[PDB]
This record gives C-alpha cells, structure tokens and sequence, in this order.
C-alpha cells in the first residue's frame, strides 16, 4: 500500500519501456497471447497523459494505455497481482478524461456478464515449415502502378483512399501485391512485406463469388512458395475474423497461432 505507485505518462522513457516488455513477457508466458501495446506509438508524445504506471515496491505490475486511431484500452497486469484492484485503479486514471484487445479466450465468460460485446478477433499466424506446398486454374502475377483499379476493386468487396493507399503500397520496396488470375479475371491478391529473413502476408483478398473453390488455399500456398524460393526460413500472416472456423484455411496450410486477440467494447 505504501511501495504502490501510478504515473500517468504522456510518453514512455526509455527505462518505463524495458519495464513494460519485462511485463509483457511474463503476462505473454502465463496468458499465451497479449493485447496490443504498439511500442513504437509508446514513444511519442501525445496531447494528454496517455499511457498508466503500476509499481509495487518500484516494480511494475500493471500497465493501461490508451490509443487515438473509437478509442484501444489494453491493460495488462502481472499474474502474481490479479484480483486485487490493479485494473480496476489504472480504468479510473483513464476514466476522468471502449475498445479492450483481449487474449483470445481468457475473460469470455465475464466479459460478457459485464456487458461487453465482441467485436472481431486478430491473429499474428506463424508457419515455419521450410518444406514447400505441393493446383487450380489460376495464374499468378505481381502488381504494378497499373494494377490500381483491379486492386481498389478486389479490396472494394473484401474489406467494405484506396488509391492512394496502394500507391504507397506499391510504391514501397519492401511491399508486393500478387494478384490472382481466373482465366483472365483476377479474382484476388496478397499483400507481402518482405524482410530479411521472413515476409508477412496481409490483405488476402478472394471475390465473393470464388470464395469456396480453393483458390485462397491456392494463393496463400503460392506466396509461401515464393517465400521459401527466396530462402526465407518464415511465413507470417495477420487475419482479421469473426469466427474461429476460419482459420482452419491457415492451419491447412502449416500456420500457428502466435498471437490472437479478441477485441471487445463497452461505454
Ligand atoms: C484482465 C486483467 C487486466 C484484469 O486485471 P485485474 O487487476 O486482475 O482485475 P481487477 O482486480 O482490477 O478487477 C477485478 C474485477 O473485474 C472482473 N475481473 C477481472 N478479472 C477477472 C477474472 N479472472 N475472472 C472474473 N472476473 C474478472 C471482475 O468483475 C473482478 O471483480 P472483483 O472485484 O471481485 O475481483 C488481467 O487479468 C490481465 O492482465 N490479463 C491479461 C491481459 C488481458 O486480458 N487484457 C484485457 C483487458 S480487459
Ligand atoms: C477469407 C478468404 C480469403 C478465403 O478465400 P477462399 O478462396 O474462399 O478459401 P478456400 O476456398 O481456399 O478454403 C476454404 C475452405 O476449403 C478447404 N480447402 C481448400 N482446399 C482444400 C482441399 N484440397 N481439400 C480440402 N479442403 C480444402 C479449406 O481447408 C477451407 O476450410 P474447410 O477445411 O473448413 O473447408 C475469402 O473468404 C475472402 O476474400 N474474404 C474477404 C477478405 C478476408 O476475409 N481476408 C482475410 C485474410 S487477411
Ligand atoms: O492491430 C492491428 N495491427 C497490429 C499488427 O500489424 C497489431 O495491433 C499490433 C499492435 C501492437 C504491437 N506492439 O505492441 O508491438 C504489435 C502488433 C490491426 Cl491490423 Cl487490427
């Protein structure tokens, strides 16, 4: 009672940063996944005080922060120390001036007896496999600058400034599109942000309509080769469901879960 602290912090110093990962590591270990703190948005400084310190005896123990994108609450409190008021005091730091990121499957049953609501879940999947995958009519070919329109209309129907977005994306050298050909329609695309030693695919996007005949699988499969081909030993993927039935797809294919978060809301 007397070694309990919070500081609310406009933006992290360094030390209250490598605090913060000391936690996220223990809280990572006992809970599976953690919510999403957004360093590298830790470190800037915000208009009002924005991110809450619990220490015990000079010791951080809990953690809420607050983020302008709606507004993001995670809160994350050291395993010794639940069930004693941590998250409870570091709310109503934030309550005089909701959306929870919540490890997948940890407080279902009181979220909702509270009177949250679900939202959608986010999944950071993992495939390490080096082996390739080892057929459907499509062909593959990456996007360019002229691709704009197919890419505006594939991301139209999927995911309800697209233009100048991909221009960007396109225009970055560390980002690709692949684009899938039925016939001659493209019927989807990928996104891919290559690094070193692994690539990411994002924005997997496939026509209502040829949704159900593999051609997701199909494309996935096609950029995790094109990965491995370029000698890269990982294949991450960040998906965006409702339902957990639909990451079957992505297990099919060698990925593991990371991370997964459950977004929930209340006011
Ligand atoms: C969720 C979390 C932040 C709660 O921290 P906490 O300090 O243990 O929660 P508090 O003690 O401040 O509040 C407790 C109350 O909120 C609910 N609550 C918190 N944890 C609960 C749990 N395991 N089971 C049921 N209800 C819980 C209850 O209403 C509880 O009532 P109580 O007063 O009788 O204890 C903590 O469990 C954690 O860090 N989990 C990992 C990260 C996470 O899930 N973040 C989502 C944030 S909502
Ligand atoms: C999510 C999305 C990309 C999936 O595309 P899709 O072409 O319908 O996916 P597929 O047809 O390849 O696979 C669907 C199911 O058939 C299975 N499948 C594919 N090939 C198979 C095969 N040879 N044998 C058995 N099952 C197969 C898959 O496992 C999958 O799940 P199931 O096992 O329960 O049946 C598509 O729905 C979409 O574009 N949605 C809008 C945007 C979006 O949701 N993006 C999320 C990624 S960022
Ligand atoms: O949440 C999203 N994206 C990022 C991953 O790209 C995720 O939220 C994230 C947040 C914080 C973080 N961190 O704290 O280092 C990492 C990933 C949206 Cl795509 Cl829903």
């Amino acid at each position: 009672p007397r070694g309990s602290m919070i500081t609310q912090v406009n933006q992290l110093d360094e030390l209250q940063l490598k605090d913060l990962k000391t936690l996220r590591a223990e809280c990572k270990k006992n809970d599976g996944s953690i919510p999403n703190l957004y360093i590298h948005i830790l470190k800037q400084h915000r208009s009002l005080p924005t991110s809450f310190l619990y220490y015990q005896n000079g010791a951080l123990i809990g953690f809420l922060s607050i983020y302008f994108f709606a507004v993001e609450v995670a809160v994350l409190v050291s395993p010794q120390y639940r069930r004693q008021g941590i998250a409870k005091q570091l709310i109503k730091e934030a309550l005089p001036l909701l959306i929870f990121s919540c490890p997948s499957r940890l407080n279902d049953n009181w979220l909702t007896s509270k009177g949250f609501t679900y939202l959608h879940s986010e999944y950071f999947m993992e495939r390490d496999d080096l082996n390739p995958i080892l057929i459907r009519p499509l062909s593959f070919r990456m996007a360019t600058l002229e691709d704009i329109p197919i890419l505006c209309g594939l991301d139209e129907v999927c995911f309800p400034d697209s233009v100048h977005r991909f221009q960007q994306i396109l225009n970055e050298r560390e980002y690709e599109i692949v684009i899938a050909m039925l016939n001659n329609h493209p019927i989807g695309k990928s996104h891919i942000r290559w690094q070193t030693k692994r690539a990411t695919l994002s924005d997997i996007a496939i026509l209502p309509k040829e949704q159900g005949k593999g051609f997701g699988s199909a494309l996935i499969a096609h950029c995790i080769n094109m990965i491995l081909s370029e000698g890269k030993s990982r294949v991450d993927l960040d998906v965006e469901t409702h339902n957990k039935k639909a990451l079957n797809l992505y297990i099919q294919l060698g990925f593991h879960i990371q991370n997964a978060c459950d977004y929930w809301s209340i006011n």
